[PDB]
């Protein structure tokens, strides 16, 4: 089934992996280069085996294609999973008056009542980001995340290019190219950014008109991250497919360091107890093309017949 | 035995190989995502198949790990693999006053006579690039090739960065680091330099006190050129664990595109014939530390026991 790939990743860092210490919790348990494969032409890898939110897969992809770092229009759109990096340049700064919290979620998970006023504040500035302009300019702009290096990348004679468009033109032009690549990896950027990219890199592939793509991802939390990883560029994939005009082929996720926390151990194990069901189905507007125009009604999923999501 | 994943890699292509075409001969036979893995403990992954020039990898790799990029350097080892890149903007230029070639290469093959004056105009070339500053300053610098890359990376600030520097010195502090990466992918050059990298970028970890490292590489030659990118890295992965007092681990090379030009495939077959030997074994000097001055003499290759070469 479409999705094995997955839960043998997970299965072999259970088995094979190798401890190191971190933080967030004790330490990993890590494996190096590991390659997942998926015929897309087969369904689309969503994972049945655990529920993930296809919603706030199709939003956050649509912002980055808009080339958008501004938290402003995912919350427009009830997704919140960028916002503590943009909640953490507010309450790091000067222009906050509320009570202090040196280091939020590692204590909103303690306190049973610091989760209270933590959870508040946060439901302000998330308010004040939608309604307020200037405040939005300033604190939901996450500045360096993938819709800048995707699409506004910044050169030194301080213009911006556009990695993603240009590719795409290559596609429909040069499809034999082996140059179809997008990075998100600026060696300037990198030693001082809040979040050096994870997803590092990604390359395009065209053959008997399928389009294939392959992410070199050099960081992986295989249980909440992975899972909605392989639906974004899986969605990335159909989408430039789409605009090109091209079948799917494969998508390829490879990785650097994929790894599992040392106490996310129990929560992977119930997982490997469920049996994948048949996969998904994925529709996009027929007689739309321009992907960076699409909108949420332009996507939609067919079929998807999920286990519970895993609370972990 | 250890090489056994080149040969894979190479039936693979034979057999599962898409066509497609492009340009010097006819086309390609292709796939996309594999990846091969080297156990460095096992031996060095030098070609035991087919005879592969150690000299010519090691002054080469020295030279990207000076952050050199003039081949007057390759010329006083004898090394000769980058110097028709060279040669190509010296003859395309209005300094040049000699018999002209719109298209050397191409037509070095046709003629056993042009090939006569080219070998000619190139050895002179060479010479003046060897004794003449000026003229070496002007035409033995390649500009943006891999020593420049991973050693002094051009910022927008008109500053450069030192990547391989930087990560060498995570590692010494940092072994658990994600982030121990260097990109040789600038999307601000590719548009328009000679050559986009066809090594992108790699990555390095560690566990249990050894290194290892992956290789992205968008692009493969899988006849001429892979075998020697599995040794450059190889030895790479080598020097930076002894820089770094580390055992050395995997060196895991994963590509893009991997091909075989439609003209090389009696070669590589004939090369599938032969069966593999027992691997060389690395001798690094054990009192020298700091790679970015190790010299030829530093690294020694014992007991290379290969067949013979395939001119193709
Ligand atoms: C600093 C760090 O380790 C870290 C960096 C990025 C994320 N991170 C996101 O921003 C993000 C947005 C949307 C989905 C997911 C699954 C993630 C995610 O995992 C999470 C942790
Ligand atoms: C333009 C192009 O396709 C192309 C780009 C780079 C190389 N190329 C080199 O510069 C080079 C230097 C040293 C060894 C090898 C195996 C290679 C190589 O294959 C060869 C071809
Ligand atoms: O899109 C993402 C972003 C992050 N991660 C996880 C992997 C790592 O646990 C962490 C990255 O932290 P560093 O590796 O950068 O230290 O986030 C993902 O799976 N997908
Ligand atoms: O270090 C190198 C450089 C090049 N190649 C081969 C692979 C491709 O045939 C060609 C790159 O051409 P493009 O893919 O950039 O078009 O060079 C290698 O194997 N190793």
């Amino acid at each position: 089934m479409l999705e094995q790939p997955y839960l043998d990743l997970a299965k072999k860092v259970l088995d094979e992996g190798h401890f190191k210490p971190d933080r967030t919790h004790t330490g990993t348990y890590s494996i190096f280069g590991h390659q997942m494969r998926f015929d897309l032409s087969k369904g689309f890898p969503l994972l049945t085996t655990k529920k993930v939110p296809f919603g706030l897969i199709k939003s956050e992809l649509l912002w980055f294609l808009h080339g958008d770092t501004n938290i402003r229009f995912l919350l427009q759109h009830r997704n919140h999973i960028w916002d503590e990096w943009a909640f953490e340049k507010w309450v790091k700064s000067d222009e906050y008056h509320g009570p202090d919290m040196t280091d939020f979620g590692h204590r909103s998970q303690k306190d049973p009542e610091f989760a209270a006023v933590y959870h508040e504040e946060m439901a302000k500035f998330d308010d004040r980001v939608l309604h307020d302009d200037a405040f939005a300019a300033k604190y939901g702009d996450l500045g360096l995340v993938y819709g800048s290096q995707w699409r506004a990348w910044h050169t030194s004679k301080g213009d911006t290019i556009d990695q993603l468009g240009d590719v795409i033109e290559q596609i429909k032009t040069h499809p034999y190219s082996r140059r179809l690549i997008v990075s998100a990896w600026n060696p300037e950027d990198v030693p001082t950014m809040a979040l050096p990219p994870c997803h590092t890199l990604y390359q395009f592939y065209v053959n008997d008109g399928k389009l294939s793509l392959q992410l070199y991802q050099r960081s992986a939390d295989i249980f909440l991250g992975v899972p909605f990883n392989i639906a974004s560029y899986a969605l990335l994939t159909h989408l430039v497919a789409h605009e090109c005009g091209l079948e799917v082929g494969e998508f390829i996720h490879t990785f650097g360091d994929a790894h599992l926390y040392v106490n996310h151990l129990d929560q992977i194990k119930e997982q490997l107890s469920r049996t994948p069901r048949p996969a998904p189905t994925l529709q996009l507007n027929p007689d739309k093309h321009d992907i960076f125009d699409f909108d949420m009604k332009d996507i939609k999923l067919l079929n998807y017949d999920p286990y519970p999501a895993i609370k972990a």
